[PDB]
DNA sequence: CGGCGACGTTGGGTCAACTTAAATACGTA
DNA sequence: TACGTATTTAAGTTGACCCAA
RNA sequence: CCGCUUCACCAAUUGAGUGAAGGUGGGCUGCUUGCAUCAGCCUAAUGUCGAGAAGUGCUUUCUUCGGAAAGUAACCCUCGAAACAAAUUCAUUUAGACGAAUGAAGGAAUGCAACAGUUGACCCAACGUCGCCGG
DNA sequence: CCCCC
């Protein structure tokens, strides 16, 4: 009945108190008054918003070239004054050292507690374990070690949920996988705090149109003798019941207030307005690093969120279908309505070929290229393009999914059937393996279209894919001549029926056969 | 160490049982012949010559005779009733799967119990003596009492001792490598040194016979319901010996196509039987390639000493410029080319010409009042940095070329002469980069990097290369440069020899010929 | 530049699982 | 006793491949 | 210059061809992302280096199968290093110039389109060396 | 056993 999501927000700064933030806001307003009175007709770069409240000038500038906006920025002498004046305040050096230490010890506890679970279940408990015995062993092992290190209960139960997400019991009993280990460096901090029924969850306050989140935390004390092999470990984290000290964080919604739908009811901005209202409680929080934005890393925060379904006036008596192809990207059909949709944008397949070709050039003769300073340094140009290509892929798939969903909602289509495609991964074909496997995300496309349709109350039926491209959509003749080897050697032609003389596209015919409700779901 | 992987098509029973099986395939072929007096017309790929009366050919795979020549399960079942010692591919597939799952279980649980005893209950203070104590007191004894072979026990103990990396696990650079019990190999250590030749491998008609000593495998009197895969017992080696003989083939699929003979392992197996190359490690594992996942493949690991050759002056190499790549290397009697790629040069030049086109456009109005001198400040430095880039690129190319000639064991490289190198319309330079290249610095750094490694240079300077073929000295004069430009730079096709190869490589071959004297 | 066998790094496909719920110490109103 | 927030705890097996080029 | 875009042409979509115009033809920051534009900047960047010693390797010593110590630094060894703006401080030549730091706290666009994210497992592919076989 | 080059 509810659909789970995450919101990704950027941490502006740690929020501190109400008196220290009153001092910060008044120092910003004092600098604004100082620059608003010292620039007495000396400058004329008042920004369009700054003309209204107080300025006496003519022209409008881009808000980057304002001088009263520029003066509101606080320097480092004010923050060493505030660290001296309020020594119980919370600033970024403590916070970034805590967050990096949390990340590294959460990865270490994840590894050691999965190995300890494998011991207690399979070596000590002789393999005898149900699923509820895995629930007991998770809360008895992973929570207990994580709460023996971090005396938070939020981090310890978040690490229990992170180990629970990746511990598969019968796959490790039947030896169908290896035991999971982390090698990652940006491992999240998983941070559950319960939200059902009589609980609220993490206590998001909205002070002056801001996104303040509060993290229940202990009183950190710097280690006396810091270890020289592991110098990131320099805090102690007392118990949250003995001596609490909750880290509040301000989260970046200033850019999102300029976005086109913030005064709407459906986007990511309406979800953030609802979380700001006190609707849409969150029970899950992940803190990760972003990219190194000017030699100091950005920290992002993911708010898991449970969202209802939207009405849209959409009924399951109208049935649609989607044919996932590599030549033609995505073609949507309706069962009886003579309506049709066909993607025509830039393609993810051509983009994957281009990125693979460039990656082949850059890897092609590495031995003297940038040698001598490690594996990470050596493969630096490719990874910078891998982040950008993953972002471009994801945004292209999401734009295709919104075009598909806008088509299907415009025709009031309630059930979209799709192909099963659970057997494609097992294919022994050399061509598929070497030329089509890693460059054609059919299932990531399918999952994002299931997600986008599921947000609107549209059901998705995985429909068995046998003889779908060759059966005719008018009179279901099952043209057996229209095999894949004939679709190959005829250079992938239109569909021609043998007893109807029916002529439509090969990707639209299989879209209108996928749309048929008679086929058995799988 | 070299690991040579073979297939297993079937076990080798004995002389008499394999005689009965081969006579049964011949008798089924004879009965399928005499019941079909030209009913169907498949005729096999070549059985048409020996004994068939049928019209057209088939690929041997859609024939009628082979699907009768493929035996039936019940025949092997009545043979297993009639012969108690004959081993077949269903029973030994069960034994291989159960031994794979057992050894993977012992390996996984021994790594996790090592990690527990060392890093969790033992607070991270544990030398390798505690690892050797755990192995020889717990894991070797467990593997020597579950399956009583000392080969699989001392192979599992060695695979865990080598695969448990204490120095990399103490500092948490890595985690534990745990497997999937289909990718796990069954180790089977025996000695290499002197007395033990190792597993007593013999030969067949383009096949091999490996005689692993093993046990008797009485079936369990009551299968354990909660572990249903463990259905054998593995009685001891010295009490009831029953050595498995397997039949090993070199055939592999050409990416799921027909069987090609792999001669790269086959030569090494010939060196095994001839008396040298004593083997010491026979792993059994499932196949990893496509259309081989249900095939049991047998890796012979064999140890060779790290012995260099040096360079020998009989091998003669050559460097010549190309038209799509700046430098092509070649050896006369081998294939062995090494074409230096263009893309980093091309993209450096693309960015340098973009910076030139920009700094010569936004100087006419901005840089003004002081003359052209104000304009000239930026370019002098960009081209200086470009020359330093070209110098580092030429040093990288010299490193690549010298690594190529050391790996391919070349002792004397013959380069074209300097003025004959630069006066060339068949170069990548003078077509794209109009003149801007240090040929003298390039040749001096290639000469110095090669003379660092004890390789001579010769300066042969041919009269007319880039159209003379190598296999015959034809002087194919139809290679005009103006012909090459209009025909989109085509390959080298010999007229009388029909030798199809690259136009860069045969031109790199005519420099490497020793029949033309130094100049 | 093609195969074949190891080891190593990476990228990048599918797929699975998480984003729970009841009870209780410790403290306060 | 009502409420809040941080803390802890929930239990027991049961393969899989289907082939002698 | 373009293995850059568009238009016109020729030969048979490749030319890494002819002509005219235009443009980083590679990136960074602009407050979650993508594309285009805009302001500023870097660019030898598919580059060149710094510091180290946990590991692979290598040398020496030791009961020396195992393994440990010390060192060397080849490594697809570890960590890093270009790129918006206001502010602050110092040195040096004659208000200006250079070197140059300490750093986060909403100082930074416009338009269109979006905005579940993380962890792990399995598999395939590319590449690097290391050996064998063939034309 | 087809869905996809
Ligand atoms: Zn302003
Ligand atoms: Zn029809
Ligand atoms: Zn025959
Ligand atoms: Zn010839």
């Amino acid at each position: 009945n509810t659909i789970t999501k995450t919101l990704k927000l950027r941490i502006v700064r740690p929020y501190n108190s109400a008196e220290v933030e009153k001092i910060v806001a008044d120092e910003k307003n004092n600098r604004e008054k100082i620059a608003l009175e010292k620039n007495k007709d000396k400058v004329k770069e008042a920004c369009s918003k700054h003309l209204k409240v107080a300025a006496y000038c003519t022209t409008q500038v881009e808000r980057n070239a304002c001088l009263f906006c520029k003066a509101r920025k606080l320097d480092d002498k004010f923050y060493q004054k505030l660290r001296g004046q309020f020594p119980d305040a919370v600033f970024w050096q403590e916070i970034s050292e805590i967050f990096r230490q949390l990340q590294k010890q959460a990865a270490e506890i994840y590894n050691q507690s999965l190995i300890e679970l494998y011991y207690e279940i399979f070596i000590k408990g002789k393999g005898i374990a149900n699923a509820s015995s895995v629930e007991h062993y998770l809360s008895d092992v992973c929570y207990t070690r994580a709460a023996e290190l971090f005396k938070n209960a939020a981090i310890a139960s978040g690490l229990r949920s992170k180990i629970k997400s990746n511990f598969r019991l019968k796959e490790l009993k039947n030896m169908k996988s290896g035991l999971p280990t982390t090698k990652s460096d940006n491992f999240p901090i998983p941070l559950v705090k319960q939200k059902g029924g009589q609980y609220t969850g993490f206590e998001i306050s909205n002070h002056n149109s801001d996104f303040i989140i509060k993290i229940p935390f202990g009183r950190w004390q710097v280690k006396k003798e810091i270890d020289k092999y592991r110098p990131w470990e320099k805090f102690d984290f007392e118990q949250v019941q003995k001596s609490p000290k909750p880290i509040s964080l301000l989260l970046s919604t200033q850019r999102r207030k300029r976005n086109k739908g913030w005064s709407k009811d459906e986007g990511t901005e309406a979800e953030i307005k609802k979380v700001m209202n006190g609707d849409y409680q969150t029970s899950y929080i992940e803190v990760k690093r972003g990219s190194k934005i000017c030699e100091k890393s950005a920290w992002m925060l993911n708010l898991s969120i449970d969202v209802p379904k939207i009405d849209k006036g959409v009924d399951p008596s109208i049935i649609g279908g989607i044919d996932v192809g590599v030549k033609s990207p995505l073609v949507c059909a309706i069962n009886n309505a003579f309506s049709r949709y066909s993607i025509s944008d830039n393609d993810l397949f051509h983009f994957n070929k281009k990125m693979f070709a460039r990656r082949r050039i850059l890897l092609k003769k590495n031995r003297h290229k940038r040698a001598g300073h490690g594996a990470k340094n050596k493969l630096k140009p490719i990874t910078i393009l891998t982040e950008k290509s993953e972002r471009f892929r994801k945004k292209l798939i999401e734009r295709w999914a919104c075009e598909i969903a806008d088509f299907f909602i415009k025709n009031k289509v309630g059930t979209v059937q799709m192909e099963n495609l659970e057997s494609m991964k097992r294919k022994e074909d050399s061509y598929f393996n070497i030329r089509l496997r890693g460059f054609w995300p059919y299932a990531e496309m399918q999952n994002k279209i299931e997600f986008k349709l599921k947000q609107y109350g549209i059901e998705i039926r995985k429909v068995a894919p046998n003889n779908t491209s060759k059966t005719c959509s008018k009179c279901g003749h099952l043209n057996n001549y229209f095999n894949f080897e004939y679709r190959k050697k005829n250079k992938f032609p239109h569909f021609k029926c043998e007893k109807c003389n029916f002529k439509e596209n090969a990707d639209y015919n299989a879209a209108l056969n996928i749309s048929n409700p008679k086929l058995k779901s799988t």
